[PDB]
């Protein structure tokens, strides 16, 4: 059972829809101005893994509307066998760290584990000054110690494009999932009934 969960969260406007669609291999000549999610949905992410012998990993990725009605009201989505990814809007500079700061409300309040990364979206419409302010504040606040072990890393991603912008995220998430253990049991590779 090579399955693990992932929570994709952020404040609406951060661009999660485009990010996940490009990560799922959508392309061009389609709607640019994509809609925003309501509710909390889930999709499978079967990302092939290689070695001298082929491997795989399928994530249960949870699509959370970046709206309070689908966050502060649903604490039961926090778990310890999931990775966490924040979709961060770079066009607001460091102001977005302050905007994400309150998400502790569910993340610390209810036991959770293995946060991994922040994804800096809107790279293409953000200033260098903003990106510098972002990484400065992200580090100052979150990577130092949001209030819980938010102490991980980030990538600034041109989410509209694939390239390295997305390859870096796929590599980061799979490498963490693939090596994550809960109660010393690798999540990706359990022996279960049925
Ligand atoms: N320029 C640019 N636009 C983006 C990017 N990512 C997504 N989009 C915008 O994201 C909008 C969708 O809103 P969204 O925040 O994903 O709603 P949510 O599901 O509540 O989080 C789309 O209409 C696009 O205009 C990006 O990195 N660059």
């Amino acid at each position: 059972y090579n399955r693990m969960k992932l929570m994709i969260v952020g404040n609406t406007g951060s661009g999660k829809t485009t990010l996940l669609q490009q990560l799922m291999k959508t392309k061009k000549s389609d709607l640019g101005m994509q809609s925003a999610t309501v509710g909390i949905d889930v999709k499978d992410w079967p990302i092939q893994i290689r070695d001298k012998r082929k491997r795989d990993l399928v994530l249960n990725v949870w699509d959370f509307a970046g709206r309070e009605e689908f966050y502060s009201t649903h604490p039961h989505f926090m778990t310890q066998r999931a990775l966490y990814l924040a979709v961060y809007d770079l066009s607001k500079g460091q102001a977005e760290v302050d905007a994400m700061k309150p998400w502790l409300f569910n993340i610390k309040a209810r036991a959770s584990s293995s946060p991994v990364i922040l994804v800096g979206t809107h790279l293409d419409v953000s200033d260098e000054k903003q990106r510098k302010a972002c990484m400065s504040k992200i580090t100052k606040e979150l990577l130092n110690k949001r209030g819980f072990p938010a102490i991980r890393d980030y990538h600034f991603v041109n989410a509209t494009e694939e390239s390295d912008a997305l390859a870096k995220l796929r590599k980061t998430i799979i490498n963490e999932s693939l090596n994550f253990k809960i109660r010393d049991q690798l999540v990706v590779g359990q022996l279960i009934p049925d």
